[PDB]
């Protein structure tokens, strides 16, 4: 008990949101289409309640609301993202830049800065242009680059006057692991026997393309922000990456190696290129020439590309040794020779929340803070997500939908966690709660609520806050 006061001065408390998850409006104001908007309308039977984000949380319309909550807690920072087709409704600078979509983030951004609350932006949040995946699929083509790059470079020569933090890509492990791996999420590629039953695809190669187009993208995309912005307009750029943390099975050194190997899997795949300049050790040697190779030139940019890392962290899964399969059906998802569960002999590694892979360990937040400063140099990072989720129940009355004591004990223990990080040596600067508000949470689409503010999705999107809106206040006093 724990307050704002416990914790170093000048240190940064916010929300984050995604403008496919929050914004609605997805065929208004010039906006193109995104992969996420196929996906959802193409093949509704892969998310939970076969909704989409046609309206979401309408925070395109509703932003004001959104910053005069924020502003009630006392939030100091608001981490959203930009949706590249509200500013390049199909992809690419040839075919157009889209003034109506600077108008609103122009709007959001001096909306925030009015009520002093810094903006932290997100480059890519997911929501790829569907033109370009039509066009060449996407990430899958080494063109996605260059093409991110001139959307980047149009956000900081609108924005870049005012914002002065900037992140590139949101977890591309989620990205590349749902959307080419398993095919659950968009653009929803898989091979025929993983799990989204896709109609094209490969498991074993496209995770690796994909996210390793994400990594030289990423790079060139700091490069040219170091080279032309950062002098005049002072700003940090760095990137977001998730990490569950990994308890060994038992105690033995199998099990022991298979934690390392899931973290280097789900986690090193991005830190290892970023710190090190090349893929962990493992991933190479496993992988073998699935795993592209970054040429000399490429490692150089890659290694260092970064002022900050942005950290998302939810839970922790048991790490168990696996038999290699052997043979012919090779996954990103299995490639680890790590399995990953969360309960161990009919015990939950801790609570379950409302979404399935959502196991409440608080101790884990500190063990991933600590070995990120042991084994990276300890960089300076943000944690750009942390939050949990109830279902969504249409049965409830509203007043007992608001009583959220579950995520304020999870904001309890993970703040506690994150501050005994931070007093034994973790290089730590903020945190963004997931989320402000209730939004369109992928596959799981409205079924299930992580806002410190509800969204009545059946009464115009009124927001309402939540005890843990209330909580919050209290917390960030001073
Ligand atoms: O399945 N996963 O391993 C996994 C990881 C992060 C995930 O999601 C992350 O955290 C939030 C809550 O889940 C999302 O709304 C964010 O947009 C995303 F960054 C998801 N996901 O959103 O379905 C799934
Ligand atoms: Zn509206």
């Amino acid at each position: 008990p724990v307050s704002r006061r416990s914790f170093p001065k000048g240190f940064i408390f916010g929300t984050a949101s995604s403008s496919y998850q929050y914004e609605g409006g997805a065929a208004e104001g010039g906006r193109g289409p995104s992969i996420w908007d196929t996906f959802t309308h193409q093949h509704p039977e892969k998310i939970a309640d076969r909704s989409n984000g046609d309206v979401a949380s309408d925070s395109y319309h509703l932003y004001k609301e959104d910053v005069r909550l924020m502003k009630d807690m006392g939030m100091d920072a608001y981490r959203f993202s930009i949706s590249w087709t509200r500013i390049l409704p199909n992809g690419s600078l040839r075919g157009g830049v889209n003034k109506e979509g600077i108008k609103y983030y122009n709007n959001l951004i001096n909306e925030l800065l009015s009520k002093g609350v810094q903006p932290f932006i997100t480059l890519f949040h997911w929501d790829s242009p569907q033109a370009l995946e039509d066009k060449y699929n996407g990430f899958l083509s080494p063109n996605i680059i260059n093409d991110f790059k001139d959307y980047a470079e149009i956000c900081f020569k609108e924005f870049g006057d005012r914002v002065k933090n900037w992140i590139t890509f949101n977890e591309p492990w989620t990205f590349c692991s749902n959307g080419y791996a398993t095919g659950l999420f968009a653009p929803g590629r898989c091979s025929p026997w993983e799990k989204g039953n896709c109609s094209v695809g490969d498991s074993g190669r496209e995770p690796y393309t994909a996210c390793h187009h994400q990594l030289l993208a990423h790079a060139e995309t700091v490069r040219l922000y170091k080279a032309k912005y950062q002098a005049l307009q002072k700003g940090k750029i760095g990137i977001t990456l998730v990490s569950h943390w990994f308890v060994p099975f038992s105690r033995s050194k199998s099990n022991n190696d298979a934690a390392k190997r899931a973290i280097d899997f789900m986690f090193g795949w991005f830190m290892d290129p970023l710190i090190r300049g090349d893929y962990p050790l493992s991933m190479r040697g496993l992988v073998g020439n699935r795993l592209p190779q970054f040429t000399k030139e490429q490692s150089k940019l890659v290694k260092g590309a970064f002022d900050f890392i942005g950290l998302n962290y939810y839970t922790a899964n048991y790490a168990d040794n696996l038999p290699p399969s052997n043979g012919l059906n090779n996954s990103y998802t299995t490639d680890s020779r790590a399995n990953l569960t969360g309960v161990r002999n009919g015990i939950p590694i801790g609570p379950q929340a409302a979404s399935p892979w959502l196991y409440v360990y608080p101790q884990g937040f500190r063990d991933l803070l600590l070995y990120v400063k042991e084994n990276y140099g300890n960089p300076t990072v943000y944690i750009t997500e942390n939050g949990v989720d109830e279902f969504n129940n249409k049965t409830l009355p509203l007043q007992e939908a608001l009583k959220d004591d579950a995520r304020i004990e999870y904001y309890h223990k993970h703040l506690l966690s994150l501050l005994s990080a931070i007093r034994d040596g973790a290089n730590v600067k903020g945190y963004f709660a997931w989320s402000l508000l209730d939004n369109f949470e992928w596959s799981n689409g409205y079924t299930v609520r992580f806002g410190i503010n509800f969204v009545d999705y059946n009464d115009g999107r009124k927001r309402y806050p939540k005890n843990s809106a209330h909580w919050f206040k209290k917390f960030l006093l001073k």
